[PDB]
């Protein structure tokens, strides 16, 4: 049942952003149903979807400390770090852009998770 592999993508895959800023993060949670309540932190990973997938091989991924994996390319990712404590909209944001590595958790040759913890 890959409904949390289609459930990892809605949340941490945007494939070709553009716009990586404030109004990105802003608009993209929101879209995502990520912004009713706000979540605190959320990343997104950009490029192939082939090149995520094959972190779960030894392709393009290591076994990493408690039973996640870890990618061996790094990748463009988008972090938007929630602003204020407001748990509730408006959801305003700001990103932080980068290239680095990325962990998560496969099931099936499919990653689930994203260990969101590494970015802050």
């Amino acid at each position: 049942d890959n409904s949390r592999y289609t459930h990892f993508l809605t949340q941490h895959y945007d494939a070709k952003p553009q716009g990586r800023d404030d109004r990105y993060c802003e608009a993209i949670m929101r879209r995502r149903g990520l912004a009713a309540p706000c979540k605190d932190i959320n990343t997104f990973i950009h490029g192939n979807k082939r090149s995520i997938k094959a972190i779960c091989e030894n392709k393009n991924g290591n076994p990493h400390r408690e039973n996640l994996r870890i990618s061996k390319s790094s990748f463009q990712v988008t972090t938007c770090k929630l602003h204020g404590g407001a748990p509730w909209p408006p959801c305003q944001y700001r990103a932080t852009a980068g290239f680095r590595n990325v962990v998560v958790a496969c099931e099936n040759g499919l990653p689930v998770h994203l260990d969101q913890s590494i970015f802050r």
